[PDB]
């Protein structure tokens, strides 16, 4: 089974801010960094972000707890950020 600290969070609502993203994930455990991706020109969210936990165990708990969470008209996807 895969262990890691780094997550990608997809299908976030357009009005979710980086601070709200950080907060949601901070409820599980200590967050090393949370970054909401936005567009260059218009400042609008691209609807996804990266959340890295201090501990691997907390990233796993974040996936199990928050994957599939329904926010507004979106079902979010939380997974490990892995290459390919």
């Amino acid at each position: 089974y895969f262990q890691g600290t780094n997550l990608i969070v997809n299908y976030l609502p357009q009005n979710m801010t980086q601070d709200e993203l950080r907060s949601l994930f901070s409820s599980i455990g200590e967050v090393e960094s949370a970054k909401l991706i936005r567009d260059k020109v218009a400042g609008h969210s691209l609807g996804y972000g990266f959340v890295n936990y201090v501990t691997a165990k907390d990233a796993e708990r974040a996936i199990n707890t928050l994957n599939g969470l329904r926010l507004q008209s979106k079902t979010i996807k939380v997974s490990y950020a892995r290459p390919s």
